[PDB]
């Protein structure tokens, strides 16, 4: 049944990964928290850790002015503010306040642009350990918005005729190799302005064409690691309440 | 600043979801889980529980044959099989073992009738509970591959200029009001034939026009709940890493 071939060895083949990914959605949790949490970890005992960060970076979205609409958003000044108050003493490492711009270009275009800021953010080495959530994390923030249009992240602002403005809340949590003692957390705020009534903007695809005008505020927070592996799951419970 | 009217009700419109979610890709677990967990939880103490039956069912992944290609799915027989070694003993509550197949329609009307096969098998009442979450995954089957390609749920089988086999793997939890006593498991194993070229697929869009032979494989599985908050968080680390 079929003889043994020498091994031809193709060195850019990527390998499938054996990450497994899992994917909590909690009804009803005791405190509301408005940011998408996306957790890249090699340990899960950082767990409770990355989502205590996320229960903090909840204190630094601020609503919209009203010409944009009724939406909260991620502020890197605020943002500022609430890391110097968070314990374990940690250190803002980075932060952008930028505006990202195009004209009558594919949504994927948009999608790299987004990538650039946040890449710049994370670095080289940090954003390739999370190349993969991360891409398609800013992918989710301009396409996929059926699913989403309701979810506690997403908040929808003024829409006219031309226009939608919707706020958009992500933070990634970071802990592996490439982050050592400590975990980056990583939370983005997006002001998007989009050249589409609501109704097409929730069936974008990255085949779309549109013009943008969008804000990004981002911090990059280094926290040292605090293990949780002795603490009872109630803990991780509570945090996740956001009661802890 | 402003009168204040009289409040228009309009009962219709959806209130924005409290619903909190967090995504978890743990790097080099020490066990490897090719389903994709996607979890709908009101009470985070069942989190481990929802693991524990995300580990039992990776031992009802079975090979595709030869002819599809070098692939792992989900197999209901199979599944079955491991559900009677399941402890604590369970129930399953429905199974199913159906072909799919359209002809050159778009891809939203593939995941409509992918849909219609997991609403069957969840009925109408937990159907509900997890709509959004479950018409994301089944979206996300078909669609959004890019990302996805290299992550540890999906299989790619033989690939001609005219086709392409793949496998998917997605396991929903669920316990909420709507499943009372026991929490819901729901394993789909999608064994998928699309006639288009990899390249293709990779960024298909629910806009884009295929056909499809598609076999889906699932059971739904009642276990009765067992809190997890008196347990030290490495009970769960080590269910993350299927050591527990
Ligand atoms: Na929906
Ligand atoms: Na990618």
């Amino acid at each position: 049944h079929c003889p043994l071939e020498d091994i031809k060895v193709n060195p850019w083949k990527t390998p499938q990964s054996t990450a497994r990914v899992i994917t909590l959605r909690v009804e009803d949790p005791n405190e509301i928290n408005n940011l998408l949490s996306i957790n890249e970890i090699d340990n899960p005992n950082y767990i409770l850790q990355a989502i205590m960060l996320a229960n903090a970076f909840q204190n630094a979205l601020v609503p919209t002015s009203t010409d944009f609409g009724d939406a909260l958003r991620f502020s890197m000044p605020k943002g500022l503010e609430i890391a110097n108050t968070i314990t374990p003493m940690g250190a803002v490492v980075s932060y952008v306040d930028q505006n990202v711009t195009q004209t009558n270009n594919q949504v994927s275009v948009m999608i790299n642009k987004v990538l650039e800021v946040l890449k710049t953010v994370l670095g080289v080495a940090l954003s390739g350990s999370v190349i993969d959530q991360l891409t398609a994390a800013v992918t989710n923030t301009f396409t996929n918005l059926n699913t989403q249009k309701n979810e506690a992240w997403i908040f929808w602002g003024k829409e006219t005729a031309n226009q939608t403005n919707y706020t958009y809340n992500v933070l990634f949590a970071i802990q592996n190799a490439q982050t050592g003692g400590v975990m980056y957390c990583v939370p983005v705020g997006f002001e998007i302005k989009v050249s589409a009534v609501k109704e097409q903007v929730l069936f974008f695809t990255i085949q779309d064409s549109a013009s943008y005008n969008v804000n990004i505020q981002s911090l990059k927070f280094a926290q040292p690691l605090v293990s949780s592996s002795q603490y009872p799951i109630a803990d991780l419970t509570s945090a996740i309440n956001g009661t802890l």
